[PDB]
């Protein structure tokens, strides 16, 4: 998968460009949405462009989070999606992420809760996920994309926050679909293709 | 109605203690709230509470947009819901307001929505109208309330920004039940009943 637009606040840039650790949990994060491949035999992420809406965007999450959590030691649930939590220089630091699989006003609710955790001190740096527009066309039809929050980003100025817009590497009507839902893939299907994402 | 909780932020405290005009756009935000009754006879407004979720809230909201429409000039849709806009001291001001009938993600994208027109100074003040989880328990299932809200109305603090928290007078078993949905009153509906509402 590429990481094709990135949105970083100032706070951000000089945080990253000053915290070891810090910069060590966002380069962990856009690994992980790197990493992805489709299908699991492929070295790239290839997906069906049959339909609009033709592919399901939860089993990308539950990948993405799945290499976090097993191979990075990240945490699930803090009520952040995932998180990575280290002491550096005698202190307690926090990293949250979320990748947005839900609608556009869920976007919102979800920036806003990270910026919140932001202001109260829960989080160090927050950190965004989404597909980019030509990408969510193809994806579920819930889904927002990284254009449709732009406009928003400002809204974070101030506080260490990052927004990445990925995108998949081609677009083929070759491939499988990916299965919609929560349940779309089992864990034992989601463990097997992060296997094959880091050659096991 | 009552007008039970309200947060305003230092900056509207500012902005209204020295702001003649914005201060009365507000007053008119408060009356337009204040003065729905029910039933349409009636001089008070009583919410029938036989179930949860009995009630619709979309005529409340008509309502409240008519009068300031209609009684106090003001406009509809700018995509702000209704706005006023005047000159002052050879400057054109405007003030959003935005009454939630959708659920609490919805909230965000709206508070989001005008917290942006307020940092690119397309308004100058903004208001956030909203059930109280009391009022909002007996109203209709999607619509949020001002407690859901209210972790988060620290995130407007350094703009202008208002939040109302509106209350029924009383709750009884005997009145009838406001009708649901967009077409729960037609225009004629809603302007008999604001006709009652300013005794014509």
């Amino acid at each position: 998968m590429e990481v094709e637009k990135e949105f970083i606040t100032d706070e951000a840039k000089e945080l990253l460009s000053k915290d070891k650790l810090i910069q060590q949990a966002y380069n962990e994060v856009k690994t992980s949405i790197c990493s992805p491949i489709w299908p699991a035999t492929s070295k790239t992420f290839t997906i069906n462009n049959t339909e609009k809406n033709c592919n399901g965007v939860v089993p990308i999450k539950e990948l993405c989070y799945t290499l976090l959590e097993d191979t990075y030691n990240w945490y699930r649930e803090k009520p952040i999606d995932v998180y990575k939590e280290f002491i550096e220089n005698s202190e307690l630091k926090r990293v949250g992420m979320e990748f947005e699989t839900g609608n556009i006003s869920s976007a919102h609710r979800s920036m806003n809760k990270l910026l919140l955790g932001l202001k109260h001190g829960e989080i160090d740096l927050a950190i965004i996920l989404m597909p980019i527009k030509q990408l969510a066309y193809y994806l579920t039809d819930r889904v927002t994309n990284f254009e449709e929050l732009e406009p928003y980003f400002e809204l974070t100025e101030g506080q260490p926050f990052i927004f990445i817009g990925f995108n998949a590497e081609a677009y083929n009507s070759n491939v499988p679909l990916i299965p919609k839902g929560s349940d779309g893939m089992s864990k034992r299907s989601i463990k097997k293709w992060k296997d094959k994402v880091e050659n096991k």
